[PDB]
């Protein structure tokens, strides 16, 4: 019926979903962590209220088209809230959302900023390798092309719980050590690339039965991890990662280095980074 | 205020996702959609509000606990859209059907999808009235009167305003007849520089926006067949942002001062409902 604490001061707003009509809220209480989302509508209620005189404020009107703000019943007003008393760092850490720039990195700034940039750090993919050389999730494989050069592993993502092809979302991870992205590149990989495309389409019908008009086949420039992959998710399932800042479909990528052998080393990339992020700085700096 | 029908039945439930906190439904009023929308919440007003006794009724508890919330009048906005009188294509257009995909060469555009297109496609009227001053004259964010590299930048339908977390802005250029991507070629690279500079700079006076939290494209296999520019606050999973449909602007620009013949020979792939007869007409024209 009440607050489970005395008081509310908001400290900090963790993360906000415009799409998803959602606030996460921390707070300092007497920490508490409160998220607010807006209820989904309900059919019957909302059919009923529309089939009555309700209160509407014209925000514009065009031609046979006309926008409103509507002001519903007790009923179609109820918002989900859920409290977390206590909460501490590790629990602010998962609800902690980036501020995110975008960049546009040309061939010379990868050359001069980012390539030396991400040489200074020495981010381990061990467990890259394990799942290579199958010391790690040798069940989980759905195919393999065991080619050290054009071959790759075909594991369904972890966060995937394989019981609905709704979410289907699988990697392939390339035997070939050495090709970090995108910006590595060029028409000797087209024979791995064409498999990871071919091979892993006709993996996914075999096995789970779903067609390749029902994926999205795509790579991620600023990957998480510097070792070639590619995803494989179902096309009704939306998620950041997908996006055009991000996103380029392995049939383009392959078109390209068929018409331009010098395209991913040469061509202008756009992506994201975190507003904290110290590679975001220095390409900017670079940049003026 | 009343709204613009004679009462309104329901005849069909168009669409309605849970998790977009949206309805689609369609009524017998003469045939009317209306789109029902629950708000984005507004971090000042949402503030006000916590920081004095709410009236909360207790669903669940453990350190989680659920609750339901009931706010005053000013928090229980709903966005309502209403298409008065509204076609059967109209209808088509709201309804949840599954997708798939396709890889269109340029011939396919140009033996298929073109005369598809050309058979007909929607009434762009509400466009030309925003370009001709006859509509929403009063929420243009920047206007270049240029006939041919000219455009006019406003805040779309799907963006109420009060926020910038959602910021969805469009730029519809004056010059007619650049119905797509495909249409494009190397005399459009002054109105896609224009649009692509203009645009973001009027963000920024307006809005206080810098470039980089935004994300400038063009949809392939656009809904209206009269280009179009969509500027979107980048924290915004905004619909259509995918890769399979989003082309960002700077990208289309950079490939037509490579290579002027581009959008006309390349291979675009973009998704459409499995009902879509241009569809079944590719898949034909492909085995
Ligand atoms: S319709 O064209 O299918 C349609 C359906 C639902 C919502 C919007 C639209 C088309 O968009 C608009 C219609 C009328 C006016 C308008 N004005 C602005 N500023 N933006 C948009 N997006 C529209």
């Amino acid at each position: 019926v009440r607050l489970p604490f005395s008081g509310f001061r908001l400290q900090k707003v963790l993360r906000e979903s415009a799409r998803d009509k959602i606030i996460f809220l921390h707070g300092k209480v007497n920490d508490a962590v409160v998220i607010l989302e807006k209820t989904p509508f309900q059919v019957e209620q909302v059919a009923q209220l529309l089939t009555g005189s309700p209160e509407l404020q014209l925000q514009f009107s065009n031609d046979i088209y006309s926008t409103y703000h509507l002001f519903p019943p007790r009923q179609l007003n109820d918002v989900k809230t859920t409290v977390v008393y206590p909460a501490t760092e590790k629990h602010l850490q998962k609800y902690l959302r980036q501020d995110l720039r975008l960049i546009r990195e040309t061939g010379d700034d990868y050359r001069n900023i980012t390539l030396p940039h991400l040489e200074s750090q020495s981010l381990s993919i061990q467990w890259v390798y394990n799942i290579l050389d199958k010391k790690a999730e040798a069940d989980r494989i759905v195919f393999e092309n065991p080619d050290p050069s054009d071959g790759f592993v075909l594991i369904p993502d972890l966060k995937w719980n394989q019981q609905q092809l709704d979410d289907l979302y699988l990697i392939a991870i390339c035997h070939r050590r050495g090709i970090r992205s995108l910006r590595d590149l060029t028409p000797e990989h087209l024979p791995l690339l064409r498999n990871i495309l071919h091979q892993g389409q006709e993996a996914i019908l075999q096995r789970y039965r779903m067609k390749g008009d029902h994926l999205r086949v795509y790579l991620h420039y600023l990957p998480s991890y510097y070792h070639l992959h590619v995803h494989f998710t179902a096309l009704g399932f939306e998620a950041p990662g997908s996006g055009v800042e991000r996103a380029h479909l392995l049939a383009e990528v392959i078109e390209n280095l068929e018409c331009d052998p010098r395209h991913y080393q040469q061509r202008t990339l756009t992506f994201a980074l975190r507003a904290d992020d110290p590679l975001l700085k220095l390409l900017q700096e670079a940049q003026q």
